[PDB]
């Protein structure tokens, strides 16, 4: 009997985490990727050989899509994610990844993938491995790793991000998608040994191991360019994401990268650059009480304004105006921005307006949390059209030409 081997998936939330995920459902949800990508049209004089570090969800695999359905690439993918198993869904990421296999070579596009601690020397050295035997070199290096904590790859050290204020503690409030009910809690400010570890893990060294990898090896070409995605946001968020622990990292992160253009600029006129893109629901959003309630606002003002958007419509974006096209966004520090809707003056003063008079009573008619909610379990697979969530299905999806680290 296969129903032993078998099951039906729904959403099991445990902590503000959505533990399970559904390998159908998130099949559909980048086909839908895809689609947009495809239904926009092709981006011309984009790259050809692709490495997405951290490709399997969220605004890597949405660059990897990018890449792969609007310029035609061929991608290398490295990501972290947990395959399936009898009674046991794996992670979102290794179902997205394995539908992408799955399309890119009905398209006839090469797609491999790493899965692995991309922090990790041997991690990188895997990836020129590939580089090496299958595209020679890379265009393009995307740099899309979130993580709460970084093993140092020649320490040992396990560097844990903190999510505070620097200098002064402050009041946020934020949403308890649990209860439902809005909640301001006080962070206290951090240590230096919370900020120096929050760089450490969000900031930009990796990113230039990666390069100073990579560039050592030969496997970047010329012309090559590699970009970055980070958050800035306004206000509302502004004492993390700014003056923060956080923004501490995003510091680090525009004078690292200083560094790594200087390496890429020597090899035949490379560069390194910043992008901002706009908030979005990603599987952390609701562990961080802010966020949710910050997009639930966000949304709905948006949404009357015609220009909410996702993780693909962002990245299509990017690649076309700003990577790949002659009509970017650079900001003062010399940052590709995605974010320009996010922070209309006017959205932001709406939601500004608005986040001081959501209530636990008005959440529905002041807010977009009913489409928070969707958001929030689509990135796992579930309430996707035409899926048939009766069905029974095998967790254990497999992914070709995936090296396991
Ligand atoms: N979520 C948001 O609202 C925004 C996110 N960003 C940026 O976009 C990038 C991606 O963030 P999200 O899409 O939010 O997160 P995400 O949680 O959707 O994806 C993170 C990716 O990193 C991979 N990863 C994590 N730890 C890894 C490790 N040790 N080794 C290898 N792969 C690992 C995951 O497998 C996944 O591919 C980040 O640089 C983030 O700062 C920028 C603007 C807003």
């Amino acid at each position: 009997g296969s129903h032993m081997l078998e099951m039906i998936i729904k959403p099991r939330v445990r902590g503000f985490i959505c533990v399970t995920a559904h390998p159908t459902g998130c099949e559909a949800n980048v086909k839908k990727q895809i689609d947009y990508v495809t239904t926009e049209g092709p981006i011309a004089n984009g790259p050809k050989r692709v490495l997405v570090i951290g490709a399997s969800t969220g605004y890597g695999l949405a660059a990897r899509i990018t890449a792969a359905f609007g310029c035609g690439a061929d991608t290398l993918g490295v990501f972290f994610e947990r395959p399936g198993e009898e009674g046991k869904p794996g992670t979102s990421g290794w179902y997205n990844s394995a539908a992408f296999h799955k399309f890119a070579a009905q398209k006839g596009l090469y797609a491999k993938s790493i899965n692995g601690d991309a922090f990790s020397d041997e991690i990188k050295q895997l990836t020129i491995d590939a580089i090496k035997q299958d595209l020679g070199q890379v265009d393009q290096v995307i740099y899309s790793l979130a993580s709460p904590r970084r093993t140092h790859p020649k320490t040992g050290e396990v560097f844990n991000s903190a999510l505070k204020p620097i200098g002064n503690a402050v009041n946020l409030r934020g949403l308890d998608t649990d209860k439902e009910v809005i909640k301001e809690s006080v962070l206290q400010p951090a240590t230096q040994s919370e900020i120096d570890s929050t760089v450490a893990v969000m900031g930009g060294e990796d990113w230039q191991m990666w390069i100073d990898a990579l560039l050592d090896a030969g496997v970047l070409a010329e012309g090559a360019q590699t970009t970055a995605f980070t958050y800035l946001g306004e206000k509302i968020t502004h004492d993390i994401y700014w003056n923060g622990s956080i923004g501490a990292a995003k510091k680090d992160l525009d004078q690292k990268v200083l560094a790594i253009r200087e390496s890429l600029a020597a090899h035949g006129g490379g560069d390194a650059r910043v992008s901002v893109l706009k908030a979005v629901v990603c599987q952390a959003s609701s562990a961080i009480p802010m966020m949710p309630l910050y997009l639930s606002l966000l949304f709905k003002v948006m949404k009357e304004k015609g220009t909410h958007e996702g993780c693909i419509e962002q990245v299509y974006s990017l690649y076309k105006d700003s990577l790949c096209g002659d009509s970017p966004h650079m900001d003062q520090e010399g940052r590709l921005r995605a974010d320009y809707k996010e922070l209309d003056p006017e959205v932001q003063n709406q939601v500004q307006q608005l986040w001081d008079q959501v209530t636990n009573d008005n959440i529905y008619q002041l807010t977009d949390f009913v489409g928070y909610k969707s958001e929030f379990l689509n990135l796992f697979g579930f309430g996707i059209d035409g899926v048939d969530y009766d069905a029974d299905v095998n967790p254990d999806v497999k992914i070709p030409n995936l090296i396991q680290g």
